[PDB]
C-alpha cells in the first residue's frame, strides 16, 4: 500500500497527522533536507564575505539571490533530487552537497567556487545545526504557543470558578474544602514554571570540522582564525555557540529541551486525571454534540474522551522524549553513528505533546461546572469542620482539642446539628462561638478565593 | 504540506516507510479498520448460523459469500466512507456499524437482520479481537520471520568462522582465546531462546458485552449459552480466549509480547555493539561498492553505518515496546480510554525493530573476517597462556602457581621465548612440559571449534 | 553515624527493613558469599567424585561433613574474613578462594588437595551460579508465597462479594452494572496467568572456564569430558544448564523472570488504583483500631494508607526491574564487568515488591463493603437500563432501537418511572414488556455471579 | 539475620554504605524525624515571636535554648522514640507532634503552649520542608563537591594531556587526529554547564494547611495575614517559597534537580565508557597495586575495574531519578499518598552517583597515558592525511580533490610514501605541496593545543 493518512502506520501521521502538519515542514526527512542545505549556503556566503578567503570573491547581487532562492525555494522536487543522488553516496549529506553542486553549474560566477560548498566540513556541521533549527523553530513557533494557550485556559477556568466551593480529597477521601478555582489556579503556576525554564533553554550548535580541532581549515587556510570564524557563523543562523565538541554537537541541550517539555507534560497528565475524575464524580457536565455517539451500546454514555486521548498521548510524549535524552549524550569515542537515526525522530516525541495538548483544549472547552452537586456533597460532610474546631480550640487552650473532634468524628457520620450541639459544649467566648456555628463546609474555604485573584501577580 | 514520504514527521513512515510496507495493512487506521469489518462480520455470521437465535435465519451461500467480499476487499475507499461517518459520530467503532448496515442494505437476506449487526457488542469486543489479529499476523508473518533469518545468519557466520581464533576481551583486557564462530554461536543461541518464547506467547481474546457480563446478550436471549458463544467465536477467529474481562481486554499477553520482543531486541543490541567494535579492532574488513562514501570530509571512511541505524532504531522500539507494556494493563476501573489512542501504537515499537533487523542483515552481509589481523594480535599477547600454564601447576601440585604466573606476566610484557623459558624451570614430567611448549596463543582455543559443530544439536 | 535500620539510607533496609528481612540471607554481600562458597565446596566435591581426576581422590566422610559444614555455618564472621582478604587482593572471589584455603589447611585430606579449590574456574563461574541460587531461592520461597496469598485474597473477596451488585465505570462514568466479586475475580485471574508464567521462568546457570570454552580445564585434562562435567555440575545444584555464554552466564532468563514480576506488579498497581478509587466512592468502609491517627489536622479521616504505600513501592520496584531487565543482557565483548555492581541489587527490585505485597494485604484486611451505598448509587442510575432495552428492541425487529434511547437518555435523567413508561409504549410482546419493567440496575448484572462462581474451574 | 553492612539487602547501605555515610544524615528516616522536628520547633518559635498571637507569648532565653537543643541534639534515641509512639499512631508526623509535646512538659513556659506545636499545619507542610532541607543539604555539601572533583580532575588532564596526540575514532574508525587533553576537555566543558544548572535549580517549599488555602489558619486567627506568614517561615528556612500548592508541594523542582543530575550522570558514562575503551585500545596504561588479584584464573590482567562500577551504577542512578522525576509530580487530586514511600528513596537515586563519582575519581588515579601506543597507531594511519590534501586541492582549484582522494585510499593501504608521492604529483605551488609533504598523522592535529589552553577561558 502506498502511504497515506489512513495507511500510516504510525498515528501521528495517521489519525492525528492533521493535528501536526506544522512539523511536517520541520522534522521530516523534508525538513532536515531543507535546513541542510540552509545552513550549507550559508557557510558558502560567510566564504565568500570573508576578504581573507580570495578564492572565494564576494558574490555579486544576482549570484547571492540565486543562492538565496536556492534556500527559500527548496522543494520535495530538491529533497526528492537528493534522495536519488543518495541512492548513489549512501551518504545523506554528500548527496546534498553534489546536489548543490548541481544547481550552481549553471552560474559562472557560482560554478566557479563550486568545489568551497561545503569547504572543510564534515557532515555534522551540517546536521548539529539543522537540529538546532528544527528545535528553535518549533519550540518558538509551536510548542510555547500552545503551552500558552493551555496556560491562558487554566486562568479562565480558575477566574470563572473562583467562588465555587469544592470538597477536597486528599487520599481520595473527603478533606477540607477549597474552590474549583483554586484547584485551577495550582496548575496554571505549575505550567508557567516550565513555560519560563523551556524558554531560558540553550539551544546549542557548533561547526568545526571533522572531530572539532578545525584540522582541514587550519590546514589551507592556517591564516584564517577559524575559532572566530566558527562562533560568528553560529550566531548569525540565531544558534547559541557550542566551542567543545568531537565530531557531534554533544546533545546535553536536547536533553534540557526534552526534559521541561516531560514536565510540563507531566503536570499535564496529572490535570488530564483529575478533571476525569471530577467529571466521574459528577462535580463537571460535559457539552453534548448533536449526532455524536457516547457508547456504541449505551446510549446514556457521554465520555470524557478528549482528556483521554490527551493523557495516552502525554504517556506516549515522555517514553520517546525520555529515551532520547538519556541516550542521545552518549556517543562511542570521537561519535558512533546511532544518534543520527534517533534524530530523526525529534518530532515524534513532540508530535504526541501536540496532539494532547489539543485534546485537552478540546476538553476544556466542553466543561460545564456542576454547582449544584458540588454544593450539595459538601452539606454531606460536616465533618470536615472538625479541622477549623480543633484548631479554635487548640488556640484558646482546650484540652486534648484534636483527640476530642477524633472521638466524635473518625468513622462516625455527623450532621450539622450534631457538629453545632458539639461546639454549644465547648468553653469559648460566645463570639468564638458563634463563629464557628455561623461556617459550613460550603464556606470553610480559607484564601483560596484571594489565592485566585492574586495569581495574576505572581 | 501534505503527508508523503518526504514530509512524514515519523521515519517509521518516511525515510524507512519502504522498510515496513507490511505493517501499512496491519497496525494503520486502515489496518484497525479492516480487521474491525472482519471481526463484526464473522460475528454476525455466527448469530445467523446459531439455530437458537431464529431471529437470524441462516444465510445462503451467496449471502456468505457478499459478507466475506466486504471483508476480502475491504479498500482504502471503504475505510474514507467510514471516517466520513465518524466525522458525525465522533466515535469510529460505531462507524463501522453504520458502515456495514449501508453495505448489506442492497441484499434483502441481509438487509432484513441490519440490526443484527453489532448486536450486544460492545466496541471494546471489536477492538481487542483486531488488535489480537494484528499481533497474531505480525508475529507470524513478519516478526518471526526475520527472525528466523538473523537466526540463521549468524548460525551460517558461526560455521563458517568456526575456526579463526580469536583474542578474546574481558574487561576490553586480552583475554584466553575463543575463535569467531564460538562469539557468534553464542548469539544465535540466545535469539533462539527468544524465538521460542515469542512463538509460544498467548494471543489472547475477549467478547462480552459493556462490561464483561453479557449483560444485554442476557436481555435479549436469556436461553442461550453466551459463555460458550464467546468461547467458540473467539476460537474461531484463531485467536485464544480470555474468559474474565472488564469492558477491556487487560493487555498483559501484550505485555508478554513486547517484553519478549524487547529481551530480543537487547540480545541485537549487544550484537549490534560487539561486531561495531571488532570492525573497529580491524577483526572484519568492510565490503563497499564504488560510489559509496563513507565520509563527506575523509575520504578514506568506510564504516559500519548498517549496525549502527540498527542499534539506534532497537533503542527507540524497546522505549516504544516497554512504554505500551507497562502503561497498557493499568485502565481505571472498568477502563477508562487512555488506552485506545495508545494502542495505535503496536505497530511503531515493532517498526523500529524491523528497520533495525534489515540494517543488520544489510551489515552482516558486509562481514569480512580478517584472519591475518586476529592473527597477528594473538601473537603479541603470549601472557594469556599464563592461565593454562598455572592450571597445570596446580594439577601437579606445584606451589603457588597462580601467584607465581603473577609475578611473571601481570603489567609485564612477555613474549613467546619468556613464556618458553618459564615453563623449562618448572617441576614437571616431559610430556606436560613439552605440550605447554606446543600451545600459542592461537591454539589456545580450547573446546571452541567443538562447541560450534554441536550448536545444530541444541533447540 | 553508624549503620542501622534508623540511618540507613534505603527505605529497604531501613523502615520497611524488618519486611524484607528473609532477602538478607540471600540478595546481601553475606548472601551472595555464602553461596559462593556453597559453590566452590561443590566444584571441589565433584573434582574429588570424579574418578578420572585421579589428583583429587575421594573424600572420606568426615572430610565430606567438614567442607559441607562450611557451607551450612558459613556465618558472619566468615563473611568478614572474605572481606578481611578483599582489602588485599581487591578481587572478591579471590578472597572466597584464599578463604577456603585457610579453612582445609586444618584437614590433611583437604588440605592436600588445597590448590584445586577453584580449579580451572573463572570468577563468573561461582558468580552466575550463586545468582541463579539467589533468585531460585527467592522465587520459590519467597515471592510465589506471597504471589499465592495475593490470589486467593483476591478469590476470598470475590466469593464473599460474588452477589453484590456495582455500578461499573466506564471512562469514569456510570456503566453497565457488575458485582464487586466478579471485580475481584478479574484480578484474581490476572495473577494466576503471571504466577504460572513465573514458575515457568527457566533459571540458568554455566561453567565453562575464562571465556566459555574449558579452555584452562581442557589444558590441564585434556582427556576428560568437561562439556558433560560442566551439565552435571549446574544441574547438580537444581540450576538449569545454559552450554552457550561467554564469560558471563548472559542473563537473558533475569530479564525473562523480573519481566513477569513486573507485569504482577503492574496488574497490582492497578488493583491498588481501583480499591483506593471504590474506598473514594464510599463503596467501601475502612477498618481501623482505636488510637490510630488518620490525619494530623483533620480527625476526621480514615486513608487507605495501605494500598498507597503498595502503589507507590510498586512503582519503584518495576523501575529497578526493569532497568536490570534491559541492561545486564548487553555487555562488551566477552564482557564488561558493569553488571558486576548491578547484580548486587536483584534483591532491591524484589524488595519493594515484597513490602508492597504485605501492605496489599494488609489494605485488603481492612476492607468492609458499603452495600447501602451500592445499592443506593444504583438506584439513581436507571439510565443504564437503557442498553438491554435497546438490545431487545434490536431482536424483535424495532426500527432505530439504539438511536431511540440515545434521545431518551444522552444527556437526561430518567428515573424508574419514566424508562417504565417508554418500555411500555414499546410495541413488544407482553412478557418481553414485563420482563423489561421488571430489571433493575441493581439486577442488571448479566452473568457476574455465575462467572464469580465458575472461576475455581479455570487454572 | 540482624541490619549491617554485610547483610543489608542493598548495596547503597551494604558493600558501598562507607561510600554514602554523609547520606545517613540526611535522607534516612533518622534524618527525616530530625528535619521535620527542625521545621515544628521553628514553626513554634515564629509563632512565639509574632507579636499579634498572644497566646503564644515571646519566650525567654532559656526556652528558646531548650528548643534549639532539641533540634540540635536530635538522635537516634528521639527518633527511636518516635517510632515507638508511631506504633500506636501509625502516623508518623503525629508521632513527631506527640514527642515533641513529651520534651516540652519539663519546661512550664513551653508546656503552656503545647497545643500551639503544629498548630495549624498539615503533614506535608512538614513533610515538603523537611524534603527541601534534605535535598539543599545534599546539593550544596556533597554531590556539587563532587562534581567539582571531577570538573578539576578532567581539567587537569586536559593539561596534562594537551598535546598528547590521538588517532580520532568516527564510527569506531580511524579518522582525523586530536589529542587526549582535548577529548578530556570536551568533557570537563559539558559537566561545567551541568553544574551551574544544578545550582540555579530551585528548591521550592510550602506551608498553607490541609489543602493549601489557610483554612484552619484563617478559622482561628482571621486577623493574621498567613499568606506573608507562610513566605516568611519558609524563605526563613533557606527555601525558595512555592505559594500555590494542593496538600502536597508539587515536586516539580525535584524533577528539576534529577533531570539536571541524571545529564550530568550520562556525560560521565559517556566518559567512563570512552576511557574504558582507550585503555582496551592500550592508549592508557593502569596503575598496579602490589598484592592486588585481576583475575582469579588469568594471572596477566589488569582491569579499568573503577571505571566499570562507575558506569554501572550511574546507570542504576538515572533508573532511579527518572522514576522519582516522572513519578512524583502526579498525585490524585489533592494528593495521594504514593509520593510519602518513594520520597524515603531521594537518597538512594544520589546514592548509586556519589558511588560512581568515586570510583571514577579512583579509576583516574590510575591512569597512565602511552605516548608510545598512541603514536605508533597514528604511524601505521596515513590515509587520515587525505581529507587536509583534498581541502587544500579545493582551495587551489584542483578538480575533483574528494573524488580523487578516495580512489587513492577508501578501502587502500596508503603509507606515508604514498601519500607523499600523490602530493608530488599535485598541480599546486611548491610552498603548499612542501606543506603537506611536512605534516604527518600526529601533528594533523588542528587547533586541537589551544583549545586546550583557552578551556580556562571559558
Ligand atoms: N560519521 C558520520 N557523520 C555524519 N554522517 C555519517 C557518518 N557516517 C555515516 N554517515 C551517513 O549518515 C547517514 C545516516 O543514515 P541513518 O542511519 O538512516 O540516520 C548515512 O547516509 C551515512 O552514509
Ligand atoms: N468506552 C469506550 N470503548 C471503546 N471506544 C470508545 C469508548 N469511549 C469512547 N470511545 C470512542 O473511541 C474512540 C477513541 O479515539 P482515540 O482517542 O483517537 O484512540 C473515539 O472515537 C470515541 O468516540
Ligand atoms: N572479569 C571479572 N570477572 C569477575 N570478577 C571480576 C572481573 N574483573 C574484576 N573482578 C572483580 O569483581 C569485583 C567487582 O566489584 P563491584 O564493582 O563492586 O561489583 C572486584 O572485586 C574485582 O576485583
Ligand atoms: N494525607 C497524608 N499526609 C501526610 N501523611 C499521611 C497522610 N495520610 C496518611 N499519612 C501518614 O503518612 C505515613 C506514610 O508512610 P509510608 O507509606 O511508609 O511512607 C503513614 O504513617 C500515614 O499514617
Ligand atoms: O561525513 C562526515 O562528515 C564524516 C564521516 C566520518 O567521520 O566517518
Ligand atoms: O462504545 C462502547 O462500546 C462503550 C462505550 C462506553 O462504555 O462508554
Ligand atoms: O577473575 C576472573 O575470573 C576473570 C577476570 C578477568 O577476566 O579479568
Ligand atoms: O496528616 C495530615 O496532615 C493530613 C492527612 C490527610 O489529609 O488525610
Amino acid at each position: 500500500m502506498e502511504l497515506s493518512s489512513l495507511t500510516a502506520v504510525s498515528p501521528v501521521d495517521g489519525r492525528y497527522g492533521d493535528k501536526v502538519s506544522a512539523l511536517r515542514g520541520i522534522f521530516s526527512e523534508y525538513g532536515l533536507l531543507k535546513f541542510r542545505v540552509q545552513v550549507e549556503v550559508r557557510w558558502l556566503q560567510k566564504l565568500a564575505a570573508h576578504a581573507a578567503i580570495k578564492e572565494v570573491p564576494a558574490f555579486a547581487a544576482d549570484a547571492i539571490g540565486y543562492l538565496d532562492a536556492i534556500v527559500a525555494s527548496f522543494s520535495e522536487e530538491d529533497a526528492a533530487r537528493i534522495k536519488t543522488i543518495e541512492r548513489t553516496t549512501n551518504h545523506d549529506v554528500k548527496a546534498v552537497e553534489y546536489f548543490l553542486k548541481e544547481k550552481v553549474a549553471e552560474i559562472p560566477e557560482l560554478h566557479a567556487v563550486s568545489e568551497f560548498i561545503h569547504f572543510a566540513c564534515t557532515s555534522e556541521d551540517i546536521n548539529n545545526l539543522s537540529h538546532a533549527l528544527m528545535l528553535k523553530t518549533a519550540r518558538d513557533e509551536v510548542i510555547l504557543p500552545y503551552w500558552r494557550q493551555l496556560i491562558d485556559g487554566l486562568k479562565d477556568l480558575a477566574v470563572q470558578y473562583r467562588d465555587i466551593p469544592l470538597l477536597s480529597r486528599t487520599n481520595g477521601q473527603p478533606a477540607t474544602p477549597s474552590t474549583i478555582g483554586k484547584e485551577m489556579a495550582n496548575v496554571a503556576y505549575r505550567m508557567e514554571r516550565q513555560y519560563r525554564q523551556l524558554n531560558q533553554v540553550e539551544i546549542l550548535g557548533k561547526i568545526n570540522g571533522a572531530v572539532g580541532n578545525y584540522n582541514a581549515h587550519i590546514a589551507a587556510y592556517p591564516e584564517v582564525d577559524w575559532h572566530q570564524f566558527s562562533e560568528e557563523f553560529v550566531t548569525s543562523l540565531g544558534i547559541q555557540w557550542n566551542p567543545y565538541t568531537t565530531q557531534i554537537e554533544p546533545h546535553d541541550y536536547i536533553a534540557e529541551l526534552f526534559d521541561c517539555v516531560a514536565r510540563f507534560n507531566t503536570i499535564l497528565i496529572d490535570f488530564d486525571r483529575d478533571v476525569w475524575g471530577y467529571i466521574a464524580l459528577n462535580h463537571f457536565k460535559q457539552k453534548t454534540i448533536a449526532g455524536e455517539i457516547g457508547s456504541s451500546t449505551m446510549p446514556h454514555k457521554v465520555n470524557p474522551i478528549d482528556f483521554e486521548n490527551s493523557e495516552g498521548n502525554l504517556g506516549l510524549s515522555n517514553a520517546v522524549l525520555q529515551h532520547l535524552a538519556s541516550k542521545l549524550p552518549v556517543s562511542r569515542w570521537q561519535r558512533d553513528l546511532t544518534d543520527s537515526t534517533v534524530l530523526r525522530n525529534l518530532g515524534v516525541g513532540i508530535g504526541y505533546a501536540l496532539i494532547a495538548y489539543q485534546s485537552t483544549l478540546k476538553g476544556v472547552s466542553k466543561l460545564e461546572v456542576n454547582r449544584d452537586h458540588l454544593l450539595d456533597e459538601l452539606d454531606h460532610n460536616w465533618e470536615v469542620l472538625a479541622e477549623p474546631i480543633q484548631t479554635v480550640m487548640r488556640r484558646y487552650g482546650i484540652e486534648k482539642p484534636y483527640e476530642k473532634l477524633k472521638e466524635l468524628t473518625r468513622g462516625k457520620r455527623v450532621d450539622a446539628e450534631g457538629m453545632k450541639q458539639f461546639i454549644d459544649g465547648l468553653a469559648l467566648p460566645e463570639e468564638e462561638k458563634a463563629r464557628l456555628k455561623a461556617m459550613t463546609p460550603a464556606n470553610y474555604i480559607g484564601r483560596a478565593i484571594t489565592m485566585v485573584d492574586e495569581l495574576k501577580h505572581h
